[PDB]
């Protein structure tokens, strides 16, 4: 890693086995999930492409996800190359050096080249660009693996509107859906299957109402096993 | 986070996984509940919008509550835009742009802009502003998922009067009656929701007696459960 | 509107009566439908804000919709003055006097001022800006009034798929639903309610089948697909 | 009508037969619908008193109504001579003569004088004055040809109530009422004739009740979205 | 559209609403016939993408055809993108960018861009290019709503030979066959699929018989040569 970038007095430190092992223990606990992404970002503060490759290659589990994440890196590298201006050929004093797709992912570029770009004025932030591609891959992996079905998170007929809301938002955890689609899913899977007295209020509130209003609603409505409206 | 933020010129220091690990552990142990709010306020000392978003993305669980909190910060951001509208045209060359609600939430803005606003004179303290919106959301979650009501509470059958006063005060901290009302509860409601063998003792003692005297009162009420707790 | 005989625009002249009738008649026969906006765009080329108000005033149908549309214009007019800083002190060198938000909607300034702004070089595009506010208002009305049932389409036993598709897309077009919802309508209705003889081909093309392949399917299959119409 | 040849330079043009067709049809075939006032305003844009008099006597239906229009013109022409000197002495050298009430209505004036006043500096907008007098005549006829009094309006048992509001606002275009009276109608007539779901919105909101709330209510009744309102 | 300029490069002319009214009327009656393509070409003379989009979205009927045009535009635009990679680096001083597939469709291109390409040196005729893509789509649509392919066109039991040949050519015109296929079909298929009693007569005049010779034969085949209307 490189520390004090944008702060003055930059220091290069070697990647620690302790940090790599701590990262693997985090991966063992949390797998590839929404909460692992800021932990990965925090661990990768001032990481070079070589440091990032070392972090990717130290993982033992979830190898199908790692190869698919590597495909996402390959697609981003191919895109990066595709939109890049024309770099000069094998010139006699040695090449000028501007990071191409495989340079960004550390494959064709050295640690000293990566340090060269990161210590430039203005900096060329090769580790940050690569880290964004890894995050884009992590979002892709989180969407690819689904925890629960839309079928089984449907609202209980006598139950209140609480736990099913958690399950619905766990189900759609990294999805990118529009507010109109999200409301239609909320209505179809939850509001439609709600108890009559609660449901009329939720239907009356409709799509452009707050979640807070929908949670606040349904006063004077009974529990699932209770035999009267009062609790 | 920012360092040299009291009587100085601030420097940005990168976020630690150790701080995040502590936050994740506090959320694991204590969920969102009254004692969490000052702990959150304390770790939000010297925090940027990026750091605050880093804390929000490390929560993991609590999906419906987090969605309501996200809407709450969006409502507060919309109020900030309504109060302080920003001009229709692009910014002039040579002029520093004005913070919008999205910029404060860190969804259309980056650290250098944020440092710029915090180094205005008088400054715009964007992390302090955003933290207050998040704290309102957390206080809203605590009210939504409150444990039992302060009116409805009763002294337990195996519960010492002292340990009841603590549980009543914990309940009150969730239920948040005003300071004048807390003083009224201390001399009134606290006595009235006690067990009836202790009610006579409290009336004879005088309901305005000091809290240490109260913590040393009604000893032996609560059968063998009292005797297995006062040792 | 503003016209000139040998190209360009200069002299203001009265709204043409065939054009005025054509505007009233498209609204009368089609109501608040997507095809009104392009016809309105063609008719209102070089119209003043006064002429645009004449168009809004002339239609005697749908007054409740007009009140909502007018209030939409009021939000935009208020917003325009709120996002452009108010000038005080002496008017600028060679400044003819800028349009305000209520001036743009023709409420508070003369036809002579409007002509002055529009015959300016390059033009100050007050009519073009005002019809955006009108189009936004119309789209809010189109949401209220355009939709029809797509569930309640009823076709004969051996009807051509191409003639069901024609009915389905006219119906789908009337719906203002977001694309994922429209895909759900397409999945649950169009390939499921279709004639058996063509339905086998739709299943053979597979559940991701594209429309050109679907419309080239089923040659000489079904009834005529052209009778019992224009009755 | 007058029409601009160059900016500030006007030539007379013959009246369009389209204008005559539209005017007679709105007056006679739509039997004094309140769209006559904006249609008259739109069609009379370049009109002179001679054009307006030609329009007045091309009507063959409703000759009692035409006499009421003529009487309204006679009364307003009398008012002009009440508020402007009837004797101005000998008219000034190189000045147009001051217009009497009869001159405004094209009775003692000629077309050359009418164009002369309207193209003067300061200009006298003689047609625009005469249009107001005609509009006052139209308004009384429109009230007389209004079929039913506003408080006596009724509904069917499965009315969505959107049309009742649409009819109520259209009715106020024919026979007007003050804002305080309309506020009273909003809390009386509308509350009585509304279905429970719409009525709850009216009862809660009072006179300033917002149309979008009631237009996003009453879905179970079977109105728009179940029945087509667009072709 | 853009029209001839006597003093320089061709100038904007606002879109005719008469052309829109004619275009919709043509689509209602003539859209499933090869008649539509020349009529569309005559109507769309000098049209920009904006003019073409205005024509396409004024059509609210025939939505299966409109969706088929849009599907064709997607397919054609993608083929244009395969033909032209997007340039990296800044645009040349005073120059304008190459158009991509979305630009041709009018989606990403301004009226100044559309006119700028069409007045370029050498000009890029983007309106004509978009119009041929629409024509390619219309050519699919006429065949899609044609009753079957030409190989299955056979002479009916009471159908005249001349009427069958007119129908055969109308169906062949919908199919759009290459010239030697049409010649072979005239020589062979037309004779082969004719009525058996007619077909022996067609054979008698040999395979060198002209269309004039062939339709000189076959009198007393099917119903009347000169029809009567039924009431």
């Amino acid at each position: 890693p490189i520390v004090q970038n944008l702060q003055g007095q930059m220091v290069h430190q070697a990647i620690s086995p302790r940090t790599l092992n701590a990262w693997v223990k985090v991966v063992e606990e949390k797998a590839f999930s929404p909460e692992v992404i800021p932990m990965f970002s925090a661990l990768s503060e001032g990481a070079t492409p070589q440091d990032l490759n070392t972090m990717l290659n130290t993982v033992g589990g979830h190898q199908a996800a790692m190869q698919m994440l590597k495909e996402t890196i390959n697609e981003e590298a191919a895109e990066w190359d595709r939109l890049h201006p024309v770099h000069a050929g094998p010139i006699e004093p040695g090449q000028m050096r501007e990071p191409r797709g495989s340079d960004i992912a550390g494959t064709t570029s050295t640690l000293q080249e990566q340090i060269g770009w990161m210590t430039h004025n203005p900096p060329i932030p090769v580790g940050e660009i690569y880290k964004r591609w890894i995050i884009l891959g992590l979002n892709k992996i989180v969407r690819m693996y689904s925890p629960t079905s839309i079928l089984d998170i449907r609202q209980g007929p006598k139950e209140p509107f609480r736990d099913y809301v958690d399950r619905f938002y766990k189900t759609l955890r990294a999805e990118q859906a529009s507010q109109e689609v999200k409301n239609w899913m909320t209505e179809t899977l939850l509001v439609q299957n709600a108890n009559p007295d609660c449901k009329t209020i939720l239907k009356a509130l409709g799509p452009a109402a707050t979640l807070e209003e929908m949670m606040t609603a349904c006063q004077g409505v009974g529990g699932p096993g209770h035999k009267a409206r009062v609790l």
